């Protein structure tokens, strides 16, 4: 099973290449890690498993889901530290992952009802709505375009952010620039329409994610640093014309930030839209994404345990990261290397309040 083959990333040496994906659940209410995480991340813990925290806030202004956790107060941390310690107990890697939602808001979610703020003013379409805090769905409001120096500010958020999860001992950060989230609203020519230098060309609208992982990369190093993208997934009216051309010019600005912070980032992990007779044309974008990044590629979308197996077995990946698989079996590395029988998973308890109940009561192998 070469799922179960050792894989150095960064200076962390992993036992096996089964990743937990990043999910928000919104369990951490009022933006606070509840101890409902610790249990749920220990769960999941192996020895040298690699395992992402759900999208944490890194500003008042970054949410757009209820009750996500943030890293940008000092309670925060010490809340984050505890789940840490207790995830590291069991000998696992965790990444927390710094998510701006961009323009994907409500005021409801935003300090003051304010506008949310992204790369334009054109809202999310009335196709997609937003999750309310009571369980309806609401309209995606008319976003504020900032300019440059309100982009500065938040790359500083992500900075100050980032220093704010080493400090509560998370070996590293992943910068979430996928799902039509902030940073995919000035990477996808759907959505940025700018006039100014973060607009237009294909090299403008990659200077928000350049700047971010460059400030992190300077803060953290490079090697407790990852990023993570999304350009073939149209989530919340992110398309691009050319989705093969902008993940290449992302590649080649995390090559040039490696080449000269003189250090490899931690990864590069990209979810393809998976969704039918087009399976070959979607394995050969991200394929080709991953010849051209000098580093470690991490496979996500609609991955099981035989697809995860020839992703690395034919060198399309070097970790292969679950999502939902991982809500429902919080043993799923223990039952893919045993190919044991998967449960299903609950939709309606993804993203509840309850602490317990579809979140840390599925149950082991017996
Ligand atoms: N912070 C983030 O980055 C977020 C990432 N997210 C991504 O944005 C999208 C929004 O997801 P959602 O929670 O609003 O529901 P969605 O996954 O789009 O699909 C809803 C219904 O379509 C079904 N569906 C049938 N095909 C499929 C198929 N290829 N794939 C994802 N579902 C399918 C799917 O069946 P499952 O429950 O997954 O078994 C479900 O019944 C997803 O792609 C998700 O990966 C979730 C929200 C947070
Ligand atoms: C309920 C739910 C919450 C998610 N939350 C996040 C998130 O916070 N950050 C992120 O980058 N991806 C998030 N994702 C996307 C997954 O991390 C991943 O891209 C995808 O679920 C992998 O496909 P799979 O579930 O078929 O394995 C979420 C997905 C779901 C279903």
């Amino acid at each position: 099973n070469p799922l179960f083959s050792p894989y150095k990333m960064g200076k962390f040496n992993l036992s096996h290449r089964v990743v937990l994906a990043p999910m928000t659940r919104c369990r951490a209410l009022n933006n606070i890690p509840q101890a409902a995480l610790g249990e749920y991340y220990e769960q999941r813990a192996t020895a040298g498993g690699f395992l992402i925290t759900e999208g944490t806030m890194i500003s008042p202004t970054s949410a757009g889901f209820p009750h996500v956790p943030g890293i940008f107060t000092k309670e925060q941390v010490r809340e984050w530290k505890k789940i840490v310690d207790v995830v590291h107990a069991k000998g696992a890697v965790i990444f927390c992952q710094l998510w701006h939602v961009g323009r994907a808001s409500h005021e409801v979610y935003q300090p003051a009802g304010a506008a949310p703020i992204s790369s334009t003013e054109k809202p999310i379409s009335n196709r997609w709505r937003i999750l309310m805090p009571d369980g309806t769905h609401g309209i995606y409001p008319k976003p504020r375009a900032i300019g440059t120096y309100e982009i500065s500010q938040v790359v500083e958020d992500y900075r100050r952010s980032a220093l704010n999860a080493i400090e509560a001992g998370f070996d590293g950060i992943e910068i979430h620039g996928a799902h039509g989230y902030l940073i995919d609203q000035f990477l996808k020519d759907g959505i940025n329409d700018r006039t100014d230098e973060y607009g237009g060309s294909l090299a403008n609208r990659c200077k928000f994610i350049t700047q971010v992982v460059q400030a992190v990369v300077s803060a953290i190093g490079a090697d407790r640093v990852g990023v993570r993208v999304s350009p073939a997934i149209d989530h919340l009216d992110a398309m691009d014309s050319n989705p093969l051309s902008l993940g290449l010019a992302v590649v080649e600005r995390l090559n040039k930030i490696q080449l000269h912070s003189g250090s490899k980032l931690a990864y590069l992990h990209v979810t393809q839209p998976r969704s039918g007779g087009s399976e070959e044309e979607e394995a050969r974008l991200m394929r080709t994404l991953r010849n051209a990044y000098q580093g470690t590629f991490i496979c996500s979308g609609g991955y099981t345990r035989e697809l995860g197996i020839e992703a690395v077995a034919q060198g399309d990946a070097d970790l292969v990261s679950y999502g939902r698989l991982f809500i429902s079996n919080p043993d799923l590395v223990m039952r893919i290397k045993l190919n044991a029988p998967l449960n299903k998973y609950n939709r309606k308890t993804f993203y509840t309040q309850d602490p317990v109940v579809g979140y840390t009561d599925y149950p082991f192998l017996q």
